[PDB]
């Protein structure tokens, strides 16, 4: 996701963690983050050139079709396997498990934004369009690519039409209904049987909305308003709050 996206998945997160994960957080980041997670959620877009081995961390690859298996695709260019998004969760939340040789700053910083990014339907999808990135299509009169679209345009199309420039109303109507309209599939969100974290779970589930929502009805050239706009929106909510309970359950079981 772009900025907006990765603020709101923090900003819901760093809400919902328990006494020791919300100490650790506290204690892990850096001074100038004045206590505030989402105040570096887009940190680790800032290091893809100055560590260059870490630019592959951020999505997963699949063949064309709704699938994605860990073995199969969790892999970089070179073939490396665990080199993918749910590798680097593994990674992450592994060293945290450390807490109290690695930068734990940085495993927090990564773990914050890459729950966050294996979320975003089309940061788990086509190596052949490279997630979307080579669908040249119009958000409204403007041009963008299909993957820009569900990383940004969207969101910040509904902070502005919607919620009148206040991404906090956004923020807190997705933490309202949390409480209020999906209670019960936020505690299957949070269930992880795994040590720490479940990324494949949240791949596959991305992938078949990549296949049924984000690329779907879109071809080269089309123009996506209203109708994708409105249509849409309620599954980047959806992965949204998946985000934002997500990280906080996970940080909660590491630090507890
Ligand atoms: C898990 O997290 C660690 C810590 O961030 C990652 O370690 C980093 O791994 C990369 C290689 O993938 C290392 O870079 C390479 O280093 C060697 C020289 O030491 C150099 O020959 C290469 O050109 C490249 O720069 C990097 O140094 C290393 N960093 C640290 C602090 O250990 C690891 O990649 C992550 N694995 C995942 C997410 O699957
Ligand atoms: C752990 O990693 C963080 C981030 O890479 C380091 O913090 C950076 O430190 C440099 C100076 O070395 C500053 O210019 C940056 O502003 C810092 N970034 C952040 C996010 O605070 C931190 O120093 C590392 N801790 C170590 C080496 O023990
Ligand atoms: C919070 O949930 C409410 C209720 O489901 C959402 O409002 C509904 O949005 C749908 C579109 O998905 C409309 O067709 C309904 O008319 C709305 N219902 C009501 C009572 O207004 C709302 O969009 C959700 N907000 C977030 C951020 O998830
Ligand atoms: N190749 C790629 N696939 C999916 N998401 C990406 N974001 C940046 N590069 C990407
Ligand atoms: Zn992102
Ligand atoms: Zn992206
Ligand atoms: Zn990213």
């Amino acid at each position: 996701w772009g900025k907006e996206g990765h603020e709101i998945i923090c900003k819901i997160a760093q809400t919902r963690l328990d006494e020791t994960a919300a100490k650790a957080v506290k204690e892990l980041l850096p001074e100038s983050a004045e206590g505030d997670l989402s105040s570096l959620c887009l940190w680790a877009d800032r290091v893809k050139f100055r560590y260059h081995w870490s630019s592959p961390l951020h999505y997963i690859n699949t063949p064309d079709a709704c699938s994605y298996q860990y073995n199969r695709d969790c892999k970089d260019e070179s073939g490396e396997k665990g080199r993918c998004v749910a590798g680097a969760i593994y990674n992450y939340t592994t060293q945290l498990l450390s807490y109290k040789q690695y930068n734990l700053t940085e495993a927090l910083l990564f773990v914050s934004h890459f729950m966050g990014d294996i979320h975003q339907p089309l940061h788990v999808s086509y190596a052949s369009d490279k997630g979307g990135n080579t669908i040249e299509v119009h958000w409204y009169t403007r041009k963008a690519n299909l993957h820009h679209i569900w990383d940004s345009n969207i969101i910040e199309t509904a902070e502005a039409d919607l919620y009148n420039s206040a991404l906090e109303g956004m923020v807190d109507a997705l933490k309202k209904n949390i409480t209020t309209e999906w209670a019960d599939q936020v505690k299957r969100w949070e269930t992880c049987t795994k040590k720490t974290a479940c990324p494949d779970i949240y791949a596959s589930e991305g992938i078949q909305a990549a296949c049924d929502w984000a690329y779907k009805g879109v071809t080269e050239g089309d123009t996506l308003e209203d109708e994708y706009f409105y249509s849409r929106l309620p599954i980047v909510y959806q992965r949204l709050a998946q985000g934002g309970v997500r990280l906080a359950a996970t940080l909660n079981r590491i630090f507890g």
